[PDB]
């Protein structure tokens, strides 16, 4: 069997996989749903949810505007999928990868160039938002609408959006990390989701990957956490490493004493628990990063943190 | 020795290693200088140029606001490393890693979330742009200057530069992808640069990763060529595998024939050659990838393209 691997890369050389930013922290939470779609990776890897490879891919659209509606959510996106091939809506995915997984506003930029007879090749720019409350943000079926800055410059077009930062609605709808947006709309039911994860064992708590992310307006502190980084499922992706048991048991070492600082489990479907208990930012030494010491069982009992 | 390899990825997903987008396609240029700072890195992992770890840091800035100047690039950034980290315009580099490597304008936004005194935690967004023709664009000596949307909604506070796109400066300053801006303003040298690179044997020429990026307004076709992908990047810093010879040759296959389609040079300072005279965009299959082959040498004729 092929041995089982992390990407060395320390905290700074590390993504987070739910928003495209670094990684700024490690975050462990007290127990009491978490079912995040980008950033799901079992370890043998095999992707999950609405998860893809690219960095630049996370919480990004393209596709075509169409039409306008006079709502505050405007202009329609028909969405294909981000290397420009036919968006399927009957595959077995939540919705298109890349898609946002969280309630709130995303806000960033739209681009666009002109094909076909309308002066081709003529491009242009804007900030824009996308509100994944609304009852058109319906990526499953095939398009979202976005609200732009400046109506009078914008066409039926083939369509980017680059994500910057995220925000609470103006009119007080929440940014909620943990609440799935409804991929298809009002009254319609979520499918094809990768599962919920919790830890199984006494005094264990998931640990995050923390980014602080940008806001535009606001005192939101921004906090996107992820259950392991974009590295590692594009590293698990090429590897394709058998798992041999439930559980690969990790080390965060400091390489430059060679000192292990705490040990934790890393699960075949993707994510980590700690034996701590209450909320905790970890603050531990730049150069530290995981690596991978040994297969167990999911009753191993770790050393407290 | 430990075996050269590369990653097992198709053009739709891979990014380019100059700008934060995906790979378009593959593009070989007629002869005649080439001499990018981003996506520069040996086979053996040593990074050279500007080059850094994560996409998302591609033509990234960030620092704090600290001065304002009545001129076009207003606003004073006065650069940190993008990890945070105190940047040292003595370090042997040419500027912070992520520096745009590139003659025009850089265009996306501008984001702060305020620390210290007043209103810490507070935080705004807006767009902006980066001329690196300003005389201000001394990214070496620690700052660049901005030019915003909102003068008035701005302050000396923690500072990102999300790029989007690129484009023309007015005025006759064209976007010139192979023109290296003055790191260290008029009248300086730029110093511990990555080499230039060229073919080195009669009927090569370079083969290019392409991206066509957004534009901002006008007809741009926003091209950027790339030596290598910044997955390979990730993957030979990861690997650290000897270089055997000045020369692997790599093969162009599809997976689903399992069929070679061409074979080309992959050089030791991370560029690759192809046998062909002429401009020349291939149309090649979605599924296609190179594979390594094996160590050669400068003697080696390539089978025409
Ligand atoms: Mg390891
Ligand atoms: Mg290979």
């Amino acid at each position: 069997s092929k041995p089982f691997s992390l990407p060395i890369l320390t905290l700074s050389e590390l993504t987070n996989s739910r928003f495209p930013v670094p990684i700024d922290s490690l975050f462990t939470a007290q127990n009491n749903q978490v079912q995040c779609q980008n950033g799901r990776c079992t370890l043998d890897g095999e992707l999950q949810g609405t998860t893809q490879l690219l960095p630049t891919g996370i919480c990004a659209f393209r596709g075509r505007v169409t039409a306008q509606i006079n709502q505050r959510d405007r202009w329609h996106m028909q969405l294909q999928n981000l290397n420009g091939t036919t968006y399927d809506p009957t595959d077995d995915v939540p919705a298109p990868l890349g898609t946002p997984d969280f309630k709130g506003v995303v806000f960033g930029m739209v681009s666009q160039r002109n094909v076909g007879n309308d002066a081709p090749g003529s491009t242009r720019a804007q900030q824009a938002w996308v509100s994944t409350y609304s009852p058109q943000f319906v990526p499953k079926l095939g398009s979202v609408n976005l609200r732009i800055s400046d109506n009078d410059d914008f066409q039926f077009q083939p369509t980017k959006f680059t994500p910057v930062g995220v925000n609470d609605d103006d009119d007080g709808h929440p940014f909620r990390q943990w609440e799935l947006p409804n991929y298809s709309g009002e009254l319609t039911l979520n499918m094809n989701l990768a599962p919920p994860v919790a830890p199984n064992f006494p005094g264990e708590q998931l640990l995050f990957f923390r980014s602080f992310v940008p806001c535009s307006g606001g005192y939101n502190q921004g906090i996107i956490d992820c259950l392991i980084p974009q590295e590692w499922i594009q590293h698990f992706y090429q590897e394709s490493a058998p798992s041999q048991s439930d559980v690969a048991l990790i080390r965060y070492v400091n390489p430059d004493t060679g000192r292990t600082l705490f040990e934790a489990k890393l699960h075949r479907s993707g994510y980590i628990t700690v034996a701590h208990s209450g909320d905790y930012p970890l603050v531990v030494p730049a150069n530290g990063h995981f690596r991978f010491d040994s297969w167990v069982n999911q009753f191993y009992s770790l050393a407290p943190m």
